[PDB]
């Protein structure tokens, strides 16, 4: 089968052959978008084009965009290691129409690449589609233009409990370009638990969302109102790792060539032998987001972007501890990562030594309190009555040992114990008040 690198290139070659300008992935860190934490979609760098504020010399484009979804509007951090399909760092394969073509041709391009004998040649019978309930045009296109049997065309409304809150209405953020969308799912088969989209078991890893095609129509305002974009446009995105799994005849993202190699490297540096332990997958995921974020300029800190990076590094180190890592290990995975990323790792390779030192320093710094804090947590859990760790203890781990609350929650979750988040926040607020009282005016 095709390697991840070959699939990435084949996607771009397809759209290039269809007249799309190949554009380089943007950084994970925007210089000119105050509303955006980290790049979470291929469309981010074209935001102003969709808004009609910027015009390029091309009206259609294609990219393989590095994305991190670990905060802000789209955050999958807590899914990592619990599903076969979610990462913090991933590549989104995208095509874009800036007032060029619209619904029918967007859908045809996608179907052609996926199912043509000349291209990916996926079995059509295993593909399902969803449309926004009110999108009668998208429904008709799939039904009559493409020819998907009606039983595999699913209408989804505002299933997230609010107007425009839907798996089939995509929003860049609380503000920004958005619109109704249609998604393509691949059925991995009955050896995996799960039901089709719209079903009670839709959240399973059996029917995987491969490609989202967004019909950009509005700019969302902070108050929740929708202002029409000047020109209806197209924003699509397919997870490289998810389509690689399909094409490589495996079920999990972590079974593709890229992750198999990377997970072997994690086992090597941690001393783990069981290649099925979920901590190996978590660390493999985390090195991707951490290394690339540092390459794109993020430095560990206790505020904003730096704190998200710090949180992910420390969670990765903690997982290494659970695996029994005896020495500093996380920075050792930068080399192996560069080796599996191909051309998509160019920016990381360029700054290898720098990224390695940042990761090494951060792990060494955390090791000053990691084992001691875990010892305290074990002590508190051993005598804990109930299913919830008190907020005072969570705050003590934070304040004394530098444990972000989500790191503590992650450890506790592995033992079916919850964390009293309201209690943690109450403790933080109490300390804030003490700081105000002491500092004065
Ligand atoms: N956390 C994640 N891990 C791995 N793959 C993901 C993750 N989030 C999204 N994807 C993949 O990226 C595709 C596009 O993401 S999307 O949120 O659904 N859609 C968008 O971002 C829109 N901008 C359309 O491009 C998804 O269909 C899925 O295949």
């Amino acid at each position: 089968s095709k390697s991840t690198a070959e699939i990435r290139q084949a996607f771009l070659d397809f759209f290039h052959s269809k007249g799309h300008q190949v554009v380089a992935s943007s950084s994970l860190v925007p210089h000119n978008d105050p509303t955006l934490l980290f790049t979470n979609a291929g469309m981010n760098q074209f935001k102003d084009v969709f808004l009609g504020l910027d015009k390029r010399n091309y009206s259609r484009a294609t990219t393989s965009q590095r994305c991190v979804r670990a905060g802000g509007k789209h955050n999958d951090l807590e899914n990592v290691g619990y599903t076969a399909r979610h990462h913090t760092f991933f590549e989104m394969l995208g095509n874009f129409s800036f007032g060029d073509y619209f619904k029918l041709d967007a859908i045809l391009f996608a179907w052609l690449l996926l199912t043509s004998e000349k291209w990916f040649a996926l079995p059509k019978e295993r593909l399902w589609v969803t449309v926004y309930e009110s999108d009668d045009e998208a429904y008709e296109i799939w039904e009559k233009e493409v020819g998907i049997p009606r039983e595999r065309i699913i209408r989804i409304g505002d299933n997230k409990g609010a107007p425009y809150a839907s798996d089939n209405f995509w929003q860049m953020g609380d503000t920004g370009p958005c619109g109704p969308c249609t998604e393509i799912f691949y059925d991995h088969g009955d050896h995996i638990w799960g039901g089709p989209p719209g079903s009670p078991e839709e959240d399973g890893d059996r029917y995987i969302e491969i490609w989202n095609i967004v019909f950009m129509q509005f700019n969302r305002q902070a108050d929740g109102t929708m202002e029409p974009l000047p020109k209806p446009s197209v924003d699509t995105g397919m997870g490289l790792e998810r389509i690689a799994a399909v094409l490589q005849h495996v079920n999990s993202n972590y079974d593709i060539d890229l992750f198999r190699t990377l997970i072997q490297a994690v086992a090597k540096v941690t001393g783990a032998t069981d290649l099925s332990n979920k901590s190996l997958r978590v660390i493999a995921d985390h090195i991707r987001s951490c290394a690339f974020l540092i390459a794109d300029g993020v430095m560990p800190s206790n505020e904003n972007r730096g704190y998200v990076l710090r949180r992910i590094i420390r969670r990765a180190v903690r997982h290494g501890n659970m695996l029994g890592a005896k020495e500093t290990f996380f920075y050792k995975l930068v080399g192996p990562l560069i080796d599996v990323m191909g051309s998509a790792g160019e920016d990381l390779k360029r700054q290898q030594a720098q990224v390695e030192q940042v990761l090494k320093t951060e792990e060494e710094q955390f090791a000053r309190t990691l084992e001691r804090g875990l010892a305290l947590l074990d002590e508190e859990l051993a005598k804990l009555s109930g299913d919830t760790l008190d907020g005072e203890t969570a705050f003590r781990l934070y304040d004394t040992y530098g444990f972000p609350v989500d790191l503590t929650a992650d450890v506790c979750r592995e033992r079916n114990i919850k964390v009293d988040e309201a209690g943690f926040e109450a403790a933080m607020e109490e300390q804030r008040r003490r700081a105000r009282e002491a500092s004065g005016f």
